[PDB]
């Protein structure tokens, strides 16, 4: 266990750090907590009742360089200089992707769930009730549990906090993630699906006619799943109403299955647009502000509202939707924009947005059953552990590297891959990491052969999910060889050896792959790699 001058300098719930069992009785809340030794660190656990509000758990001097983590799929996991931080301007159309507590992020450096420095990890093991986050406030790192003004008549469990120390920072992050996995009964599938996804070629312009073209060609590729992305639906929330040349959602599943694939489908199940049938029928089903529908985000050139997952009517609707899809034969569900279900606001029941979120995703899991694969996307990470099988862990990739794209969550292969690297340790611990789709076509793309190889082989070494997204008629010998060689790199235990890198060069080893022990060194600025196989 770490002992030292820096440990004496910490405070836990406002008290000087030391081992033991404690009670803090304040005006508005009571905390009972223990500070206990664990392998390579300390664990702070306990229970809280009353109105804890934004509850300070830990305080310590901020490190100079910190690995910070955004709460959801698309947001950055990256090393930042804690002392030269300036607040970002928050996009009013996407504020809750930046932070569930935007008041923090507009003033102070924020990290959600965990934060790391060289030789040290601070990390919460769960987000079941509170949102756990860190802020750097006038040179101090402060760990908080946000309860969003909810009051608890009887004790509920704290989200446990671990403080881990060891010179091997990657080992610490892996250990943290194993503790999260155990705390939340993580689903780690024994088999990883391969497959095809429409989005990164066709986007919203997918037709059924092009879908069928790809379905036929897909029989020549090593694809298990055939997944229809955003395009088929008439509106956001109207998931069983199709548009354009698409047949019924049931019919699509039957054609896909008849052609020998596992049918997959995209939804944004916690989202309903201002124009949707479901919203116009059920205006009382959404999260509110001053009693009116609260915009969760703007996309598809529409205001999008969040379903209120505290309401039984809403949970019954979700259950019926996903049960219906399962009955049709879908067994792979990409469930997206899930942050919407955890937006702060007024709900029917006085529960946190995190409690609400977890009721929603648990309902989905019950509806699709145990033999359905759930891929989360645009999702709060820690609250989803135990429910999803796979999780998108980066911003969207793209059929271009993204030379002129900032690290701001806009699609770009370079930033998608950076997050697959810096969140590598969640893989096979929280869930299967989804690094986003391989784009292996050699027309209708600005990616080079070398860029396609660098992305693909990195994902292989990391043992991540391998989904291709292309017009398959434009994938020829190079693309077919890259996919084949990628799948030969799967099956190992990866480690990013230099996780605190600030120059976008990473050394990645993977032990026990289908190709033996491998190593790839990548440079995301020069777009070069060096791959070794044993
Ligand atoms: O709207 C479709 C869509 C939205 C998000 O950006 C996802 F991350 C992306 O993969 C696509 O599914
Ligand atoms: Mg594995």
């Amino acid at each position: 266990v770490p002992r030292g001058s820096h440990m004496a300098s910490m405070e836990i719930f406002g008290k000087t750090f030391r081992e033991g069992r404690f009670v803090l009785k304040e005006k508005n809340f009571t905390v009972e907590f223990a500070v206990e030794k664990i392998h390579l660190g300390w664990k702070i656990s306990g229970r809280v009742k009353g109105s804890p509000g934004r509850l300070e758990v830990l305080r310590t001097k901020a490190p100079e360089k910190v690995l910070v983590n955004n709460w959801q799929s698309w947001g950055p996991c990256r090393v930042v200089d804690a002392f030269s931080f300036k607040p970002p301007e928050i996009d009013p159309n996407w504020r809750y992707t930046a932070s569930v507590v935007p008041d923090v992020l507009e003033r102070n450096l924020q990290s959600d769930y965990f934060v790391a420095e060289e030789g040290k990890v601070y990390g919460f093991l769960s987000s079941k009730i509170a949102h756990p986050f860190f802020a750097v406030e006038d040179g101090e790192l402060v760990a908080y549990l946000e309860y969003f003004d909810v009051e608890f008549d009887d004790f509920v469990p704290l989200e446990p906090l671990v403080v881990l120390e060891d010179p091997n920072t990657p080992l610490l992050l892996e250990k943290y993630a194993e503790l999260v996995g155990m705390e939340n009964n993580a689903r780690v599938p024994k088999h990883t699906p391969t497959g095809w996804c429409s989005w990164y070629h066709y986007f919203l312009d997918l037709t059924w006619e092009e879908t069928l073209k790809n379905l036929k060609l897909a029989k020549n590729f090593p694809f298990e799943v055939f997944q229809i992305d955003d395009a088929y639906e008439k509106d956001i929330g109207d998931w069983l109403v199709t548009r354009g040349d698409f047949p019924s959602v049931e019919e699509m599943a039957k054609v896909i299955a008849e052609n020998g694939f596992i049918p997959g489908i995209w939804t944004a199940p916690f989202s309903v647009s201002e124009t949707s049938d479901v919203f116009n029928e059920h205006p009382d089903w959404v999260v509110k502000e001053n009693g009116e529908p609260k915009m969760a985000y703007r996309n598809w050139n529409k205001k999008i509202y969040a379903l209120d997952l505290s309401k039984d009517e809403v949970l019954n609707w979700l259950f019926d939707l996903f049960s219906s899809l399962r009955k049709m034969g879908y067994r792979y569900f990409k469930i997206d924009f899930l942050f919407a279900g955890a937006v702060p606001g007024e709900r029917k029941k006085n529960i946190t947005p995190i409690q609400a979120f977890r009721k929603g995703i648990e309902t989905i899991r019950k509806a699709v059953g145990e033999d359905s694969f759930i891929l989360g996307c645009g999702s709060p990470l820690l609250p989803a552990v135990g429910c999803v099988d796979g999780m998108r862990i980066g911003p969207d990739t793209a059929p271009f590297w993204g030379e002129h794209i900032e690290d701001n969550g806009a699609p770009a292969a370079r930033w998608a891959l950076r997050n697959a690297i810096t969140r590598y340790f969640m893989h096979d611990r929280f869930w299967l990491n989804d690094p986003d789709c391989l784009i292996l076509r050699e027309e209708k793309t600005d990616l080079t052969q070398k860029e396609k190889e660098l992305y693909s082989y990195t994902c292989g070494v990391l043992d991540n999910m391998i989904i291709e997204s292309d017009d398959l008629s434009l994938v020829r010998d190079h693309g077919k060889k890259v996919l084949k060689e990628t799948l030969e790199l799967l099956g190992g235990r990866p480690r990013v050896q230099n996780i605190m890198s600030e120059d976008l060069r990473y050394e990645i080893v993977s032990s026990g792959t289908l190709s033996g022990n491998v190593k790839i060194v990548v440079d995301l600025n020069s777009r070069e790699y060096h791959l070794e196989k044993e």
